[PDB]
């Protein structure tokens, strides 16, 4: 296109010296062909997507319309452009053709920007990625044109003051309306701030600064933390679990049974679980590690920039642009990175809580329908754990799981570099760091080089250690301490896990409760009916009960009068559904309600259970308490009917069982030895009171089991029950006169600091501060033996000389480690934080002893820590009790519902149970999305006051290079791409200690 401006496009020469300045032509073609097209190209998506979601208009408000003013006074701006190199057309010269369309297209673009800014009125998240991005890639691909356009004003040609003007104002305010984008949208109906903060709080995790300033000032509660957002609410998330897992179980349950008969073409399906939870969350995994790839992509351009400015450094010759465009070029890339690695940390985190909660839920609901068999094998304990510790052990391998495909790419990469640059001998160090993975973390700094270091040069005769070649082998080395750390506890996760997904896929995938046999009828003449049907206990053993063949005609209160062991208890548990069908069919009338014979009493209050569902009529409520006779026994507990039984006796447990059921006033009372142990004189009433003539359920349709005849006169049509089949029916009085089974029957009538001793620690203080200067020690070494490169080159250095330098620098990796073991020697939650407090102040130490200025900036960037960590502290100590305080009820509740599967389906409150538990992982799951959020924000800041120290560490060595060394350079730049790391692993070790 060297005609379409007239100018040259890369002439190469223009870099070759100091006052480098790119080709104009380039700068105003492919540096504004590029943002313009990110908007042009791609936006056509972004207009429709937000149409279809289309929603009622939110109000407007004057940042809606600054923010559409601003990008039309650059229309205007952008006009008067055109307009005037239109105006002038007479000049003489045919109009460079550049000239019309930079401003032409910037016409088109900028009313562009207008109906996607217009668009966004209609959504939740008011200012996009699409248009947070626009700006971020045409405020800086700006820069080169306006770095040449001050110059050439500055040496004083003037030809032309109206580009120069007009861009200027131009760029002026893109640096403005972009600083609008970000003011948070002041919308705060929302509850959950996240849904409405704009890509720039999003991405710094500012839109939870109000709950940290919440917190420092007064204690937070439950209804400060906000609410989780519907797409992890348990119910949806339940849902999409289920599709899967129905696809996949019976599809593995096909070919095991189908593969099974096709052995001969004349279990439980193998594998499932963690095959259906992926088909599920297919992408918050597919969008989860695409950024780990760019995080490491990104990780290794620092380290093979502290070859450039160290190569420059070394040379006062080079030009002094190249200093400038890589103190720069490192922060775009600290930043960049901080940003992506921290992201996909919250992602993979919510995948992992996601996850949790669906297992946990389906566990439970299934747990309402397994086949009795089945649920036989687990005991009380046993069943909560598959929701404990099975379902947590799925949840912290799903953090950890990109690990395997990213840290083997995180040590071949790491050994292509080292061994590019140090040589063959680079294999040795990777041994050692090897040898260490099957303290030791701390160590291995000190020593890995040492190793490969000695050997290289002595390995040879042509080989010597440049400062192109030591202070960049370090960083290598340091970029593969984390790989080789993760991977002992991760091999060891991804094998608990084996156990999980094979417990879990038991109780998901066993058989479930059959009922065929009872059908629930409402058109039975007689009310319950029995029909000559078998049902087995065990199961196919010979039946317990069978050929029973008794209909019940409604309103009769039938005794099921038997001797002990002759098959009464399975009768009534068997219309239920309890016990398997051996044959025949049993049909009940209308709702039951199954007074059970062990006692079932549901944590809560006396009077809540008795309600177990309805609201407090006292016409019902009293009259049901007073004929139930719990009436004196709630006087003699301690705090009325509020009493909390979690402090029972014996008889009242059995009371309000029987009460229970009386409110709900259910069609028909199947009853089981309902009063074992009643006094008599109450259980007398109480027959009558509610199963009897006289009381209040004297309507109701009632069979009771009887081992107890003490109110059997009046029982209606007794039945004597034979082994497995009903010997015979009667009245009582019929049996009686008869007197043949019958008379039988009835003939069978600074404070801690004092505990280790100041003195003690004085000494513990003197042998842990040499520990520093022993790491100043070395690394000044280094800087002397690299030193000698410069000296010794033509024919070569002295076999003492290298023998000097091997030797000191030996001793130096002995003396740092033997004073680390005696400091570490002479619980660790201590030890850390000061190994790791010093170090970062070693690499500060030496960043003053090159550039004194530092000590001026380390004050301003050493509060910043201290104020990001102190407000963090807080907010996520009390970010935590809170997350206990939800975890323990929906971990009881899952016992509760299991001890009592047999009355809650036999009232038939199934749902409102199911949906007891629903609310109560909600209620966790809001205290973990914070706690995870508050370390997802901690770090974004932390970040920043680390990449800040080596951006202005690295000035100050541009900027003074005619004094500074050419290797020294190297220790203060590579004791400081490190700061990141450390500071990393400090927070987390004060806040535990904060935590004791």
């Amino acid at each position: 296109l060297e005609k379409f401006c007239n100018s040259t496009f890369w002439n190469s020469s223009f870099l070759d010296s100091p006052e480098a300045d790119l080709p104009l032509c380039f700068e105003q073609t492919v540096l504004v062909w590029i943002p313009l097209g990110f908007l042009w190209l791609l936006a056509p998506w972004q207009l429709l997507h937000v149409y279809k979601s289309r929603t009622k208009r939110s109000s407007t408000t004057k940042l809606y319309l600054a923010k559409q003013v601003f990008v039309g006074f650059l229309l205007i701006l952008a006009a008067i452009e055109l307009a005037l190199v239109l105006t002038e057309d007479s000049g003489q010269a045919t109009v460079p053709a550049v000239r019309y369309t930079n401003p032409s297209l910037y016409l088109g673009t900028w009313l562009l920007v207008l109906l996607i800014q217009y668009s966004r009125q209609w959504c939740v998240q008011k200012n996009s990625w699409f248009l947070s991005l626009f700006w971020i890639l045409s405020i800086l691909c700006g820069t080169f044109q306006f770095q040449t356009l001050i110059r050439t004003l500055l040496q004083g040609d003037n030809s032309n003051l109206a580009y120069s003007c007009l861009f200027f104002i131009s760029y002026g305010f893109q640096i403005l309306i972009l600083i609008f984008s970000a003011f948070s949208e002041n919308n705060e109906s929302s509850n959950n701030p996240s849904s409405i903060a704009s890509f720039l709080s999003s991405i710094t995790y500012s839109w939870y600064d109000s709950i940290i300033l919440k917190g420092y000032k007064r204690p937070l509660t439950l209804e400060d933390v906000w609410e989780v957002d519907e797409e992890m609410k348990t119910k949806t998330l339940v849902s999409k679990f289920e599709t899967h897992m129905k696809r996949e179980l019976q599809k593995a349950r096909r070919a095991l049974q189908r593969r099974q008969e096709k052995s001969s073409q004349q279990d439980v399906p193998k594998s499932w679980l963690m095959k259906a939870l992926f088909k599920t969350f297919y992408m918050v995994l597919l969008k989860s590690f695409l950024l780990k790839l760019v995080n490491d992509i990104f990780t290794f351009v620092s380290p093979q920039l502290l070859k450039l400015l160290i190569s420059f450094a070394s040379d006062r010759d080079t030009y002094l642009w190249i200093g400038y465009l890589c103190a720069i070029l490192l922060f775009t890339a600290a930043l960049i990175q901080s940003f992506c690695l921290q992201c996909y940390f919250q992602l993979c985190f919510k995948l992992g809580v996601k996850v949790r909660t669906a297992i946990m839920a389906s566990v439970y609901k299934k747990a309402l329908t397994l086949s009795n068999l089945a649920r036989k094998e687990y005991t009380v304990g046993e069943t909560v754990n598959l929701m404990s510790v099975d379902a947590q052990k799925l949840m912290d391998v799903t953090n950890f799981m990109h690990m395997l495909w990213s840290s083997v790419l995180q040590i071949v990469l790491s050994i292509f570099f080292l061994w590019r640059e140090l040589g063959p001998s680079v294999l040795a160090g990777v041994g050692v760091m090897v040898l260490v993975i099957p303290f030791v973390f701390q160590l291995t700094p000190v020593l890995v080089s040492v190793v490969t270091f000695s050997v290289y040069v002595l390995v040879d005769s042509n080989n010597i250690l440049d400062a192109q070649k030591a202070f960049t082998s370090i960083t290598l080395f340091n970029i593969l301490r984390f790989p080789l750390s993760m991977l002992p506890m991760m091999i060891s996760s991804m094998l608990q896990a084996s156990v999980s997904t094979e417990r879990l896929e038991k109780y998901l995938g066993g058989d479930d409760l059959d009922t065929s046999a009872i059908r629930h009828d409402c058109n039975f003449d007689k009310a319950m009916q029995f029909s000559e049907a078998s049902f087995t206990w065990e199961h196919d053993s010979e039946a317990t009960v069978r050929d029973v063949n008794l209909d019940i005609m409604a309103g009769q209160l039938v005794a099921v009068i038997g001797p002990v062991g002759s098959g009464k208890s399975s009768l009534i548990s068997a219309m239920l559904g309890e016990m398997e069908n051996v044959h025949g069919h049993i049909t009940i009338k209308g709702t039951t309600a199954y007074v059970p014979q062990q006692s079932w009493i549901q944590n809560g209050t006396i009077k809540d259970n008795i309600l177990f569902g309805t609201e407090f009529n006292e016409k019902r409520y009293q009259q049901v308490l007073e004929a139930c006779a719990l009436l004196p026994d709630l006087e003699m507990l301690p705090g009325g009917d509020l009493a909390e039984i979690g402090n029972l006796s014996g008889g009242q447990k059995q009371r309000i069982s029987l009460a229970r059921a009386t409110y709900q006033n259910l069609d028909i009372y199947l009853l089981d030895d309902p009063l074992s142990a009643v006094d008599a004189h109450v259980g007398k009433h109480i027959f009558n009171k509610v199963l009897g003539p006289n009381g209040l359920l004297k309507g109701k349709t009632r069979l009771l089991v009887t081992h107890s005849m003490h109110f059997l006169p009046q029982v209606d049509e007794i039945v004597v029950l034979g082994n497995g089949t009903i010997v015979e029916k009667g009245s009582y009085s019929a049996l009686l006169a008869k007197k043949g089974e019958f008379a039988k029957n009835l003939k069978t009538f600074l404070e801690y600091l004092q505990a280790i001793g100041l003195f003690s620690i004085f000494f513990i203080i003197l042998a842990f501060v040499m520990n520093s200067v022993a790491f100043i020690g070395s690394n000044l070494w280094l800087s002397a033996w690299t030193s000698d490169s410069k000296i010794f080159n033509s024919t070569d250095y002295p076999a003492s000389q290298r023998d000097m330098r091997v030797g000191v620098y030996g001793a130096l990796g002995l003396a740092q480690g033997i004073f680390v073991f005696i400091a570490h020697f002479w619980p660790q939650s201590l030890r850390s934080w000061i190994t790791c407090f010093l170090g970062i102040i070693s690499t500060l130490v030496m960043i003053c002893m090159a550039t004194p200025v530092f000590t001026i900036i380390v004050i301003p960037l050493g509060i910043i820590y201290v104020s990001v960590q102190m407000f963090y502290v807080s907010t996520s100590r009390q970010l935590r009790r809170l997350d206990s305080v939800t975890r323990s009820p929906i971990y009881s509740h899952f016992s509760e519902t299991v001890s009592g599967l047999p009355v809650i389906r036999a009232f038939e409150h199934q749902q409102r149970f199911l949906k007891h538990n629903e609310v109560r992982i909600d209620t966790n799951q809001k205290c973990v999305f914070s706690w995870i959020t508050s370390n997802r924000w901690l770090a974004i800041r932390l970040e920043l006051v680390g990449n800040l120290t080596v951006f202005f560490s690295a000035l100050m060595m541009v900027i003074y290079r005619d004094t500074l060394s050419g290797d020294t350079v190297g220790f203060v730049l590579s004791n400081a791409l490190n700061i990141t790391q450390t500071l990393n692993w400090l927070v987390r070790m004060t806040s535990e200690i904060e935590t004791n």
